[PDB]
């Protein structure tokens, strides 16, 4: 059996669609407080919702779990976390960290947990209020530094903290930081002067910085997205270049020109060589992430010269790009690269992820 969902938000209500990835049809529409951005955990068996506006988090079972395969109704969970202006999302190995913007602390909890019906949350304190990140690690946390004078500001780097908010070794300065993914066993964070690397072994999280390579044009990344598969990050540098980092290798950069501006960009989970841009004339392109370049383009949408855009999902062999202004979803071939067919989805469809798989049963 071979079953993939997609989970799409609205750009104004508060609103989740899911539907089956594989004909389109829906499979609910879940109410929630306000407009959600969408993260999913690595296992896929858990979405959640964050919605910044309302203060609140909320968590949806997706319905598919692993290999053999278990396969159930997408369903809102009745744990909701609580705080104001929920921010930044990160999961690992089924351990979660919400920030809270609002808050003087993260809330860490456990996916297994949440799945089964509980709220086990770990409030750690992260100095102030901020608009920063939480990486939640084995008994231990990365959070990021508010800036010392106002703290409107952004974070000025990232410490390791136990998980009753103790600082652990020195402050990683990263001034600027903003900017947050994983690949693998290795957790970035971008700044001004470059990335912040995290892994764990058998003690305390270590943090080493990545500089920009001298030769790249003057910029900085301040989104990243983490290979799936392979391991590798890309970041923005600039409205209309990206950045691809390998690192595991001293040649860590390669900087690709976009032809026009950047609107979103997601890795392949399943093609591990290939990352997607979307650009706003309405193009979705292919990076050849091992080659370090665009190697075809297709055209998806009327452009959206640079509130809402396309959003790109990818889920078994297709991709998914929402096109809010026109209530669809573009379907297209991830092989081919071309279009094969479009969902509807009422209103402004806009954030977008995709679980799932195959297994026996």
């Amino acid at each position: 059996v071979t079953a993939w969902r997609l989970f799409i938000a609205d750009h104004d209500k508060p609103v989740v669609n899911v539907i089956d990835a594989l004909d389109g049809d829906k499979l609910a529409t879940f109410n929630v407080k306000g407009p959600a951005n969408l993260s999913r955990s690595e296992s896929g068996a858990t979405i959640f919702a964050i919605q910044g506006s309302a203060g609140v988090v909320s968590t949806i079972a997706s319905g598919i779990a692993f290999a053999d395969i278990d396969i159930d109704a997408p369903k809102l969970l009745p744990l909701e976390l609580t705080g104001k202006k929920p921010g930044h999302f990160v999961e690992r190995q089924g351990k979660i960290a919400q920030w809270f913007d609002g808050e003087d602390s993260a809330q860490i909890l456990g996916e297994s947990a949440v799945l089964k019906g509980q709220k086990n949350i770990t409030k750690v304190n992260v100095v102030a209020p901020h608009h920063g990140v939480a990486v939640p690690y084995d008994n231990y946390a990365v959070v990021s530094i508010p800036n010392p004078d106002d703290a409107s500001k952004r974070p000025v780097g990232a410490r390791v903290v136990d998980l009753q908010g103790k600082k652990v070794g020195d402050d990683a300065l990263c001034p600027g930081l903003h900017g947050s993914a994983g690949s693998g066993d290795t957790f970035a964070l971008s700044c001004e002067t470059g990335l912040l690397l995290i892994t764990q072994k058998n003690a305390a999280p270590v943090i080493r910085h990545l500089p920009y390579a001298k030769t790249l044009p003057e910029g900085s990344t301040s989104t990243l997205i983490g290979g799936k598969g392979m391991q590798y990050f890309i970041g923005n540098y600039g409205p209309d270049r990206i950045i691809l980092v390998d690192p595991t290798e001293s040649d860590s950069f390669r900087l690709i020109q976009l032809p026009t501006r950047r609107v979103h960009f997601v890795v392949d989970p399943v093609r591990a060589k290939f990352a997607y841009v979307f650009t706003e004339d309405g193009k979705l392109n292919q990076i050849d992430v091992l080659k370090g370049e665009i190697s075809q383009s297709v055209r998806v949408t009327d452009p959206y010269s640079m509130d809402p855009r396309p959003r790109i999902a990818v889920a078994d062999n297709k991709i998914y790009v929402t096109d809010p202004l026109k209530s669809k979803i573009i379907v297209l071939d991830a092989t081919s690269f071309k279009k094969t067919s479009e969902i509807s989805v009422e209103g402004q469809p806009f954030n977008i992820v995709a679980v799932g798989g195959s297994g026996k049963v």
